[PDB]
């Protein structure tokens, strides 16, 4: 209402681009430019996104370019609809499209497009990646040369009905003691459409180094994992969901665990929040979504960025959307 005019006037980022709806923003420095996979939201005059642009920015501090739609649903053999927040990565010359869609039976899985340029077009696999399942994939380029699949998303996202990478009816979200469901990581193959091995339990722990407690919705995994490299760690960053939070967490290995560190993004306008986390040239970026551009509504978001800082004991500062004497949304 006015509280949400509020937070437009002091939010600290303009919406990047305003001619579509963009959400989940997956940023990468591809060939000596910035990147970026978001989803799509649309405005049926309600998550039913059908395809993907990719936006560019070809230097810092560069307007932002719209390159058009590079892949749809219906080139997607596998899947129905609701085409969510992708990914990118490069391998051989090659970029590879990652992006959760819906079966027509209902279950998500993760598929690969392969294009010969980061602009695309993309063109979709048949089928989508074996080993997979839920949504909300990252892919992350290793500094040794290996690249790992994150993925999952509870409520919605339905990663609460697998274990151990089998889908059971009756599996549901852990409550109480038990521990919190974590993201799932898996070695991708050097053909990149392929996982290298079965996707294994990222787990995160608290201080005293005990898995986050499923009844912790201010810590516990969300959705949509992030992981990125700096000072010798891997840092995991992820929604909380119902807290809405992005949240961090390091470890000295891309499997983790990881121990939790604190609060990265403080809440969005808008139920979701989704991430990426990337650096360009002299600066590391946060690049985020919100609800702003569209007056508050959830299913019509814009992406945003950010700089982000490290500190000399590798912590990273919260970023607050609104700035931090807002009234936060959530
Ligand atoms: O993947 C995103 C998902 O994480 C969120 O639940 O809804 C919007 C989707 O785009
Ligand atoms: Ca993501």
């Amino acid at each position: 209402a006015a509280s949400l005019q509020a937070l437009a006037r002091t939010a600290i980022s303009a919406p990047l681009v305003t001619h579509l709806y963009t959400a989940d923003p997956s940023a990468h420095v591809f060939d000596g430019a910035l990147y970026i996979y978001p989803s799509h939201d649309l405005d049926a005059g309600h998550f039913d996104m059908a395809d993907y642009h990719v936006l560019r920015m070809a230097h810092p501090g560069a307007a932002v370019e719209d390159l058009g739609q590079v892949l749809h649903v219906r080139d997607v053999p596998w899947a129905q609809r609701q085409m969510w927040a992708p990914d990118a990565a490069q391998r051989n010359g090659k970029t590879y499209l990652y992006f959760p869609a819906k079966r027509a039976d209902g279950m998500f899985q993760i598929g690969v497009a392969v294009g010969d340029r980061p602009e695309g077009p993309f063109v979709a696999e048949p089928q989508p990646i074996a080993g997979t399942y839920s949504i909300d994939p990252a892919v992350l380029a290793d500094d040794d040369g290996a690249h790992y699949l994150y993925f999952g998303g509870i409520w919605g996202g339905q990663l609460q009905h697998y274990r151990d990478n089998a889908y059971a009816q009756t599996h549901q979200e852990p409550v109480g003691d038990a521990p919190a469901l974590g993201p799932r990581v898996a070695r991708l193959h050097e053909r990149m459409i392929d996982l290298a091995e079965p996707s294994r339990e990222v787990v995160i722990l608290d201080e005293h180094g005990t898995p986050l407690r499923a009844d912790d919705h201010a810590r516990r995994f969300f959705e949509g994992p992030w992981v990125h490299q700096h000072a010798g760690r891997y840092y995991l960053s992820y929604s909380t969901g119902d807290t809405h939070r992005i949240c961090y967490a390091t470890s000295d290995s891309p499997y983790g665990p990881f121990t939790y560190q604190g609060v990265l993004l403080a809440p969005v306008v808008g139920w979701t929040t989704h991430h990426s986390i990337c650096l360009f040239q002299q600066q590391w970026y946060l690049f985020y979504h919100d609800s702003v551009l569209s007056g508050g509504q959830t299913h019509l978001r814009s992406i945003k960025m950010a700089p982000l800082a490290h500190a000399a004991d590798g912590t990273i500062a919260t970023i607050y959307p609104y700035g931090e004497d807002a009234v936060s949304p959530w």
